[PDB]
């Protein structure tokens, strides 16, 4: 009998769950504590959400150890687990207008992608990663056949324990499923520390599993403070695995728990500085458009998006002045409004956090080729900014903006390794990109970039079986791929003899 | 023109290298600093060995970045790399009397295994792991074939960088090669922080590569202090990977560098508490002998050896009183002496470090069924001790002895899960064992033990293609196997389109 | 608008397809030719089925070359192919009472397995082998990196062409899916030459794909004469691959087309002489029961079933006299009748074909310990026969019975290699078996048997990811496993350079 | 005490073995039968070689079943087998002047490649394929873990039996080793039916194994008649495997034994019609030279060499008239003579067999742009011929020449699929080629060619780890690669339970 302040918004009764779903039920935090959520389109508040404490971390990793151990999920055969996980996708996509508008409402994400991605892109990873439940294998090798005896082996892939779930702030709901598939499938159960700014898409998901009847205590979400609930899950002895994506900061401090508390594996992701090295030889009509889609996607709140958009001289002002036109083409409106092409940032201070970045570089001597300050309306709409020719020593060409701020640079006509060593030199080593058509110019674009997905001639390809991770300065541990069930599952050995 | 105080010992001119082989040559430490080595058979000293400083860690990870980058090893085709690594095995096994007697002399290891293991067991892993040089593969998947375009992919396996080499103290030379194969092969070069108590087997190896002409700066060894040279390699920015085996201690403090300095992967191993659950149903003649070989091997200095030798009641005193006879059968003598069946421990205080362990349990109420104190001769020979019936709460049945101290326990006749939950409860989760013949009693021995190599009906199988690692409380990262070239090699992605 | 003589039988409207589904539709043979089907429970006929000609083999391998080339299946991306193949499993298992009762009706298979296997066992291999559609890989090696140039490679796995489908007679429907998964998945399309005695389970499957909307001309089934339709598919130039299981005869004559017509690969399976070497040490209660289930399964029409049931002396009459009781325990009734434990053979003359086998050995001097002749009822029920002690030179201990005729032999108490060389000497080298508990007696049971699945302590394990084939005298080419997509997919090479 | 008519030729005592090395010794054929060898440089004879009978095929496959079964090779551990096979490479390359000049003398091969390839290229495949002796693996999967029991598996890779060795006529010695590595390594032994025209390089190899002391009866070579010794090995029951490369003819008649005699696997290769589709965009200086090296290599006796050298219009006469100059540049001389760039064909009538091919096309209307008839000197030197513009219907543009007869065609400037469908239409589907630099023109060159090694921008790369085979009309079964030990080794299954 969970309570909801029923929100008949966007032609649908939005019920975004408030409680802390634990032990089979949604419940409040310590003493009926709470934590609100913000309407980023206006700065408004939406509703009340309980915010757990260190009172709860004693409860989640002990109550979600029920599903792991005793009930249905702990032991049911390989089929119905996926077959139950698969039925989730049956209910969920039916209610995309729930997860579309909600994530259109929670994190202000535009409705146009709120339908395609914010439910659709989740519908895929439910069914692609619900695959390997009854399909995962041993691989068991030729042990020493010890004469005069006869030997054997069979290693295997086994679940680990209980896991940590730190969804980032930017992509709240869809990046729940991207970490609700590779975690549950490996045999274990989950306990989620969502983003509390937009936790209402996250908490909305588990209610469907309620009807969907997954074994009790298999999935439990947990809003909370920044580094208490995270740390309290970051140090508990019971927890076995840990999922997070966010700043570069939290890890080097959170990764000191893992040197101490319980040596359990770690899974952290950091934002990046993808250099999108556009030559001019590619089709200039698409060198700008998908180039313009390369950065300004989903109002700039893109995880890997390339904020250093190199261009050859021959098309720069061309690419600029055309893109300069394209910077004007966008729509700023209600994300649930179909025509909306640009919405507000996630949060209030962050629009500040982006603007000074603009202000930083502009003071350096940066060609503020448009905007750079807040769109003059409630919420935190920001003017899509376009710098120019900013070299590396400046502060804008090193910091992660976290905004739709196209921050160009430039090089010599046809350069391969030098300026791309201005694409190679950034320590944020997540993504990359390139455009080209003569691929005697894509033979040296993708070999040498020490990046984690060394694209060529495209970008923006959020698709389920693209196995993904990051290199040095944005984490380790791969998501959205087969290795996702490479670490999540523990390797046993055996060694018989007769 | 390296200098050696030529040691014509054991019918052979022992030249154990003293210097710090860097930049292509063996050289001394800071200001001609040194660090001695101990003769564990007598407590004597052998010779002088320079001990590097933080002056050197600026030199190794910058000079061994030469082989990686510019010379032969950085770029030569896949064949001659193994073909050069393979020629190493041509020279080395010819001089087993070098690495046999030396390791018979350095770490006091008996000659009987000094020939079979301390060179022979190294001769294997040179040639089994010199295999995959020109044999390692991509595995490149079906990317979204994006209509109306046509797509592709090809991931790959790439070297990482420069690595850290902390050979443990116990198995000095052979465990060099076990980490001189999986490291060099992946494309990178190596820099070795050996055990300085017995660094003279370690430093002896690289001289053969000198004749063997491996590319310069590919292999460089480095004696040094405990946690300076280790830490100074534990924090440098240049270093990319790190190899160590030793105490459980150093990691939880060393693993705080990896949360900070440069996030590079880690590879650490800790000693263990393998419960060797001998039923009586196995052949009692071999239930004792290989059981007796299960612990007392190479004078107790065994990395995974089972120091909790469970036995059913029916054979306990039988297994005891027979093994009690077998505890007497052993030889204590010069390890290079063929008849020697038991030598001294590694080091002086450690024989203390083992004896109080004996003294600890005996004060608890432990049946000191023999010995327990130092063999009355120079060096640090120790009397093979046999306790009995020691339950878990005591200090001996929880601590790692690090000695040939057979520390029994006991259970009910035919028990499967309970007493093996006294085999399951220890957090040192490296090895295991079991004996049995009716393998309706090996169906529940090996499934449930949360250990890393869940043996059945044998033990002691140091062989090259037995892929090995540890579980929770002794590290993470697998050695001596195919996954050894699973982490050492970085995964790239590509994504074309036409 | 396919026609069906609607059969409201077994509480369900059996529509078993009659036509020759080609070019997208079910259609009749040459000139409206036909070929009937037999009710094996009674000798009755069920309905009319067109029987194609050499008029059709010009049509199938030219019309099913449509799906391969132009329509949806030829080019759709990796996902929906499985996603369309997966939706097949959505419809099909819903109508198990169709494929259960039909195969309960077509081939007289008992309903008890008609539900579990004759639809259930097909439901698995739809979903396990619908896996590898979007999951199959290249594996692309280190080509000579030719200095002063720079090289590469990427091999791949590609579909072959059009294939040949000869389902055997015994397991009509379920062995359709076992060859409807590994064939379709590799990129190609299929054309089926089913068993015309029981083609009504086979032809029933493709109607569901009609609703299931697989690309046109991807699947086409074809009843026909014995060695015309088979030969006419055995010699056509267009056909690229060929699937068949049946007698040892047809191949050595059919394999002369492959030396001539078009050199395309071949896939043939032959029945076998699995020696099921039961020691007595195994649990005698299960040494008989699963031993009795080892032969008499699905009324003896078992593909690999062990018809030489060795036993130690100590239990022979015991195992006999108990099994002698068990030979009486069985039910002979309507296969769709739940209590039915034994049904008729497939066909009329075959019950003859089995009885003389009985008659053969009995004339030799065989202890006809029960029955041996026809059950006195319509259809062709046969009395479960049990011989004894028949040695090898006789005709029964060499011929394939193709019946539930438990044909024992015997040996010395505890013999390992000699009598098992009466298990080793038979050239039918498909299966094997053994029972044992002390597995110092399963150390020499399974090493030396030159068989294709060298079982120990079980049998009867028809499961999807058990990769299966045969050795010398029963074919070559493996089914029900990963190598199934090892041959079906052609290996390309490439070799770049820059 | 083998006899040799000692030939102190080429500054070295050529001992080419005459006998039939069987049962450990070299011996003569039936009744001291013989079979000569021809000096192709002059038509001269070299010496006497016994030619076995069907008297011998009773001896080889029974005497070489000794090594397989009883002696050293049957059972010695994995190391020394390669270690003995590896020592072969120690002796053999030392005597390259033996195998260089001999093959310079036997098959008239030029000394320039007689050193690099005819011993050097053999020295590689001895050591690359002597690798996998002690390195080959199981791969043993997750069998149904059948609750309430606990299951396992371990498949493996096992030797097959005795094999058939039909070295072709063209590349006599080096193609011995290419089939002396993948055969011996898999556990079995070998019996060689070499080319009797040039059997003196072949028979020369096994003498070194005599000193090299491989286990007796592991290797036995056998000169003989065309289709008796081949057929007599083609039908024997004992033989298990079969190796041959030669005409397209012998197989479709020899492959009728395999449908009958003993169903054992088959390995046959046929010559090809590689279309070497040179665009003009590639460097025209190398478009001719390596193009000219693409066909005229080792005096035209090239197994896969592209005898249909397409060219764009823009460079045709250019490529022609320059290559026309290059057709003149070559040297015709003694193959052991260093300056020799062109030698005679293998045999007397074959130079006829090539000339009428010239005569065939020239009568069709072919531009005989040079030569076309015999070089006017003893032996069978042939004038390097260059046709032009010959379209497909003619006889020269369909037949395999088997000569250095550059037989051009032509197309439209920049054509991709049409004229390459004159590269795609030939049913000889072994090799291919292409030149290009803008690899928007190598994106459609290599995808669609139904060939077995779909080259781009190079050719002529005989290297050991290039896994090789053929497509439809030149055989099946891959050589010089990892799959070479994919078929040669039989797959076992096991299936335990507890
Ligand atoms: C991967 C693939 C899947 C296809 C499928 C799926 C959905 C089953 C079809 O259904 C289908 O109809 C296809 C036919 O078009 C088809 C197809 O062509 C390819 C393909 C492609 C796109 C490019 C290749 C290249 C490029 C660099 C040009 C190679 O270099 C190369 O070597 C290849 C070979 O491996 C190679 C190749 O196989």
């Amino acid at each position: 009998s969970i309570d909801y302040v029923e929100m008949a918004v966007n032609k649908r009764t939005v019920r975004m769950p408030h409680q802390l779903f634990i032990g089979g039920e949604f419940v409040d935090a310590e003493g009926a504590k709470t934590s609100e959520t913000i309407n980023p389109t206006d700065g408004s508040v939406i509703c009340q959400v309980s915010l757990a404490q260190v009172t709860d971390v004693d409860k989640a990793v002990a109550a979600a150890k029920d599903a792991f151990e005793n009930g249905r999920w702990g032991k049911i055969s390989a089929r119905d687990r996926g077959r139950l996980m698969y039925r989730l996708a049956d209910l969920m996509e039916q209610h995309q207008e729930e997860l579309a508008t909600i994530e259109a409402l929670d994190a202000g994400a535009v409705y146009t992608l709120a339908l395609k991605t914010h439910v659709g892109m989740s519908i895929q990873t439910f069914r692609y990663f619900a695959g390997w439940c009854d399909k995962i294998q041993g691989s068991t090798i030729p042990i020493n056949q010890a004469r005069p005896n006869r030997n054997l082996t069979l290693t295997r892939k086994e679940p680990v324990g209980v896991c940590g779930i730190i969804i980032p702030w930017n992509y709240p709901l869809m990046m729940l499923s991207w970490k609700t598939a590779a975690c549950l499938a490996a045999g274990n159960t989950v306990v989620i520390k969502p983003a509390q700014v937009t936790p209402l898409t996250a908490l909305k998901f588990a209610e469907l599993t309620l009807k969907a009847g997954i074994p009790k205590g298999v999935v439990n979400v947990l809003p909370g403070s920044g580094s208490l609930v995270g740390q309290r899950l970051s140090d508990h002895p019971d927890v076995r695995k840990i999922g997070f994506t966010g700043s570069t900061e939290v890890g080097k401090h959170i990764m000191k728990s893992c040197a101490i508390s319980n040596v359990k594996k770690v899974s952290l992701e950091l934002g990046g500085k993808s250099p999108l090295i556009i030559f001019a030889d590619c089709d200039l009509n698409k060198a700008v458009q998908m180039g313009m889609s390369s950065v300004f996607f989903n109002k700039g709140e893109n995880c890997i998006a390339a904020g250093r958009l190199f261009v050859e001289d021959s098309i720069h002002d061309e690419f600029v002045r055309r893109v300069v036109e394209e910077v004007r083409k966008m729509k700023v409106g209600n994300p649930l409004d179909r025509d909306t092409d640009h919405g507000p940032q996630n949060h209030h201070a962050h629009l500040v956090k982006l603007m000074e970045y603009c202000q930083h570089g502009v003071k350096e001597g940066a060609t503020l080729v448009c905007g750079g300050n807040q769109v003059p309306r409630p919420g935190f709409f920001f003017e899509p900014t376009v710098f120019t020719d900013v070299e590396d020593h400046m502060f804008i060409a090193k910091e992660e903006s976290f905004g739709p701020v196209m921050i160009i640079s430039r090089f010599a006509d046809g350069d391969l390794d030098a300026v791309l060593s201005r694409a190679n030199a950034t320590e944020f080593g997540l993504a990359s990109g390139v455009f080209t058509r003569d691929i005697n110019k894509a033979l040296y674009v993708s070999d040498k970039l020490q990046a984690g997905t060394v694209f060529v001639n495209t970008y923006n390809k959020t698709d389920v079986a693209a196995p993904f991770g990051g290199f040095k300065q944005s984490g380790f541990g791969k998501d959205l791929g087969e290795a996702a069930l490479n670490e999540y599952l523990r390797v046993k050995t055996v060694t018989f003899e007769y």
